[PDB]
C-alpha cells in the first residue's frame, strides 16, 4: 500500500540507491513470511493488481538512459527469490492488451541487447498477444502484427532481433495466431503498397523465406482459406505481388522456392516459365480471380499489368473468348431486330410466331442468367461501386418486360403495348454495352455512366428544387377562365422553356402581368443562363479527368468479361490449359528493349 | 484587446505558431506545467495524448476556437483548422448534438414551406387553412425575431463584403418579412396580397439550398 | 475558368461552412443542459487517440 507505489516511482525514476534500499526491505519483508506462501504473495506485492503490469513492463514503459543497471538487478532480484521462470512470461490482464508481455514492449522500444537479456534469461516465445486492440475491427482503431514477438520484429524493421529470434530453439516460425496469420500473413497486412525510397518489409519477406528455405510457410492457409499470395491480391499489394510473382534464385538447394526459371536469354529477347499453383482459375479460389473480381482498391490496372496475369489474360482472350463475345452479341443483334420487327409491324398472324417463340425464349434465357447472376450477388455491398452492377439489372428489367408483355398479350388486357415498347426502347440502349469490345468505344461508354453518376443526378436534385417553386409560384396567381392552368402544366412549360421551346408572351391571364414577367425572366436567368452552364462546366471537369486515365476502366471491363465467359464455359472442353509439369510452368517470352538499353549503355 | 498570444496568433492566422503553442511537449521536469501536450502511452503508430482546454473551447466569452471560424480576413482557416485539438473538438460538437439539431431545423423549415406551398396554392380565390395559417404566422415570427436579432448584432457593416454567411440571413430575413406582410395584407382590406404571398414562395424554396 | 478555379479547392469551403453552423448552434444552445463539457482535471485536458502511419512508416523505415 506504501511499498507499491515507491518502488513503481523509483523505477520510473532510475535512482538506483533507492531500488537497492527496497529491494532489501522487500527481501527483509519475504525472508520473514507470514506463512501463505512465498512466490505468489511476492508476484501480489511486486506487481499491480488491476492491470497485470510489472515492474519490468513499468520500466520499460519508461526508458532512460541508464535502465540496464535496472533491469539487470531486478532480474537478479527475481533470481535470489527463484521467481524469474514464472516471472519473465508474466502479461495483462485486460481484454483490450491481452497477454502482452515485456518482450513484446522490449521489441517494440527498439532495445536490441536488452531484448537479447530477455531471450537470455528464458522468456517465452510463444506468446499470443490476443487482445481486442491487437486485432481490431478495422485498420484505425489498433495496431496489427500477428501478435508474436518474431512477427513484430519482423514489421517493426528489426533484423538483428529477428536473426535472434530465428536462431533460437522454442521460437516455432509456422506458428499462427487467433487470426490464422503467421509472419508472411502479417507482412503482407503490414506492407505497403506505394513505392517509396526504401521498403524494408520485401526484403524481410525475402530474408525470412530464405532462412526458412522450405514450402510450408507459403502454404498454410489462413482462417479464411488463403496463401499470402491470395492475401496481398486481396488487399492490393503491387510491390510484393511483384516480388512473389516473380521470384527467382539462383543457387542450388534455393531452386524449388523461385517460381521464374529463366530458360535462356539474348540480349534483350527473353523467354522464361512462370509457375501457375494459384495464377489460373483451375482451383475453386485463386489470385486472378481474386485480383479481378476485387472492388475495394485502386491499383487493379498496376496488378494486372504483370507476368504471368497479362498474358494470361491475353491468351485466355484470343484462344476463345473473341469468339464466345461475337456470338453473344449476334445473338442480342437478332434478338433486339426481331423484336423490333415484332412490335412495329403489327395488324393494330402466320409469321410472327416465327420468332415470336424466339424471342419469348431467348427472354428466358435471358432472365434466368441474370437472375442466377443477381441471387449468387448475396452481400448487397459491390452495388454501390461503378464496376458492372447495373447492367445484369438492365438486361433482367428487359427480359421480365417482354416477359410480361407478351402475357399480356395471352391474356385478355390490351395494356401489353407499354410494357412491349419499353422493353424494345430498352433493348438498344442494352447494346452500348456490347461496345467494351473495342478500345475507342469504351472509354465512350463508361463517360455516360461516370456523368449521370456524378453531374446529372445532383443537378436535377437542385433543379427539380427550382422547378417545383417556380411552377407552384406561377399556378397560383393565374386567375380562371388559359395556359398556365395547373401545377400538371406549368412545369411542363418551364420545362420547354428551360430546353429552348415554347413562348415567353406578356400577355396571360394574371392579375399582376409585370411580376409574371418578373418571375419568369428571373426563372430564365436562374437555369438557362446560371445553372445549365455551370454543369456544363462541371461535366467538363469530369470529361477532363476522366479520359487521361479510363484505358484502365475499359481493360479491367474487358477482363471481367473473360473472367465471366470462362465461367460460363463448362468443365467439359474445357481442355485449354497452359503447359505440362517441369507445378503447371507456364512458358513465355518478350522483348525488354529500355531495360537492355540502359543496361548495354553502361 | 483582452488577448492572449495564442488568441492573438489566432486573430492574425499564423499557422506554425499556432502549431507550435497548441501541441508543446517538452520533457525534463520543472518544467511540466508549460507544456499543453501530456502523452499518456504510445505503441507504435497507435499514440494517446491530453491536450489542455484552458482557451481552445467555447466555455470562456472570447476563445481561440470562435475566432478561428469567425475569423474572415484570413485565407489559411482550414489549414488552421485541420489540427488537434480543433479537429477533433469540433467532430465531437457535431456528433453530439449538432447533427440532431441541424436534422430538425431542416425538419421545420420543410414542413414549414408545405404548409406555405398548400395555403398559398389551395386557395378558393375556409376551416381549416387557419389550422396551418397559425403555425406559417407563428414560424414566421420566430425566423424574422432570429434574424433581426442576428443582423442587429453584426454591428460593424464589414464582414457583408466577404462570401461567407453574409447572404442567407438577408434571405431568410427577407422571406419572412415577406410573408408576414402578406398574411397583414390578407386581414387587412387590400387584395395586392398575392404578389407578396407569392415572392415569399417562391423564395421559400431557393432558401432550401441553403440545408 | 471560375468552376475550374473553384472545384480543386472548396471542399475547405465546405468545412469552413460545417463549422460555422457547429459553433452558430451551439451558441444556440442555452447554459442550461449544457452537460456536455470534456474531461475532468488534472485545466480541462481533452483525451485524444490517433494512428500517425505514414510518420510511423518513416520513423521504422530507417
Amino acid at each position: 500500500r506504501r511499498l507499491k507505489k515507491r518502488i513503481f516511482a523509483a523505477v520510473s525514476e532510475g535512482c538506483v540507491e533507492e531500488l537497492v534500499e527496497l529491494l532489501v526491505e522487500l527481501q527483509e519483508l519475504c525472508r520473514r513470511r507470514h506463512d501463505e506462501d512465498v512466490p505468489d504473495f511476492l508476484m501480489h506485492k511486486l506487481t499491480a493488481s488491476d492491470t497485470g503490469a510489472t515492474c519490468l513492463m513499468k520500466a520499460l514503459l519508461n526508458i532512460n538512459p541508464n535502465t540496464k543497471e535496472i533491469v539487470r538487478i531486478l532480474l537478479a532480484f527475481a533470481e535470489e527469490n527463484d521467481i524469474l521462470g514464472r516471472f519473465i512470461n508474466a502479461e495483462y490482464t485486460e481484454e483490450a492488451y491481452e497477454g502482452q508481455t515485456a518482450l513484446n514492449i522490449a521489441i517494440e522500444r527498439r532495445q536490441g541487447d536488452i531484448a537479447a537479456l530477455l531471450i537470455a534469461a528464458g522468456a517465452d516465445v510463444n506468446a499470443h498477444a490476443k487482445g481486442a486492440f491487437f486485432n481490431p475491427k478495422y485498420q484505425h482503431e489498433g495496431f496489427y502484427f500477428g501478435e508474436t514477438p518474431l512477427a513484430l520484429a519482423a514489421c517493426t524493421n528489426q533484423p538483428e532481433i529477428v536473426q535472434l529470434l530465428m536462431e533460437h530453439e522454442q521460437t516455432d516460425i509456422t506458428s499462427r495466431d487467433s487470426r490464422g496469420n503467421n509472419i508472411l500473413h502479417a507482412l503482407v497486412t503490414v506492407a505497403e503498397d506505394f513505392k517509396t525510397q526504401n521498403d524494408f518489409v520485401k526484403r524481410m519477406y525475402d530474408m525470412i523465406l530464405l532462412r526458412s528455405g522450405n514450402w510450408e510457410l507459403e502454404t498454410t492457409r489462413n482462417n479464411d482459406g488463403l496463401t499470402p499470395l491470395q492475401l496481398a491480391a486481396k488487399m492490393g499489394k503491387a510491390e510484393i505481388l511483384k516480388y512473389i510473382l516473380s521470384r527467382e534464385i539462383k543457387e542450388k538447394r534455393l531452386r524449388s522456392l523461385s517460381r521464374k526459371f529463366t530458360d535462356w536469354a539474348y540480349g534483350p529477347v527473353s523467354s522464361s516459365l512462370y509457375d501457375l499453383t494459384n495464377v489460373d482459375t483451375t482451383t475453386d479460389n485463386s489470385v486472378l480471380e481474386i485480383t479481378v473480381y476485387n472492388t475495394n482498391i485502386d491499383n487493379r490496372h498496376e496488378m494486372l499489368t504483370l507476368e504471368p496475369l497479362h498474358t494470361l489474360l491475353h491468351m485466355k482472350w484470343k484462344k476463345f473468348a473473341k469468339h464466345m463475345f461475337f456470338l453473344s452479341f449476334c445473338f442480342y443483334f437478332f434478338y433486339n431486330i426481331t423484336l423490333t420487327l415484332v412490335s412495329y409491324y403489327r395488324p393494330r398472324g402466320w409469321l410472327q410466331l416465327l420468332g415470336r417463340m424466339f424471342v419469348l425464349i431467348w427472354a428466358m434465357c435471358i432472365s434466368v442468367k441474370e437472375g442466377i447472376a443477381i441471387f449468387l450477388l448475396r452481400p448487397s455491398d459491390l452495388q454501390s461501386i461503378l464496376s458492372d452492377a447495373w447492367f445484369h439489372f438492365v438486361f433482367f428489367i428487359q427480359a421480365v418486360l417482354v416477359i410480361l408483355s407478351v402475357f399480356l398479350y395471352l391474356f385478355a388486357y390490351k395494356e401489353y403495348l407499354a410494357c412491349l415498347v419499353l422493353a424494345m426502347a430498352l433493348g438498344w440502349a442494352n447494346m452500348l454495352y456490347y461496345t467494351r469490345g473495342f478500345q475507342s468505344m469504351g472509354m465512350y461508354s463508361v463517360m455516360i455512366q461516370k456523368v449521370i453518376l456524378h453531374d446529372v443526378l445532383k443537378f436535377l436534385f437542385v433543379y427539380i428544387v427550382f422547378l417545383l417553386g417556380f411552377g407552384v409560384a406561377l399556378a397560383s396567381l393565374i386567375e380562371k377562365c388559359s395556359s398556365y392552368g395547373s401545377f400538371s402544366d406549368a412545369v411542363l412549360e418551364l420545362f420547354k422553356l428551360t430546353i429552348g421551346l415554347g413562348d415567353l408572351n406578356i400577355q396571360q391571364n394574371s392579375k399582376y402581368p409585370i411580376l409574371f414577367l418578373f418571375l419568369l425572366i428571373t426563372y430564365v436567368i436562374l437555369t438557362f443562363v446560371l445553372l445549365l452552364n455551370m454543369l456544363i462546366a462541371l461535366m467538363g471537369e469530369t470529361v477532363e479527368n476522366v479520359s487521361k486515365e479510363s484505358e484502365r476502366i475499359w481493360r479491367l471491363q474487358r477482363a471481367r468479361t473473360i473472367l465471366e465467359f470462362e465461367k460460363m464455359l463448362p468443365e467439359w472442353l474445357r481442355s485449354r490449359f497452359r503447359m505440362g509439369e517441369l507445378r503447371l510452368c507456364l512458358r513465355i517470352n518478350e522483348v525488354k528493349w529500355t531495360e537492355w538499353k540502359t543496361h548495354v549503355s553502361f
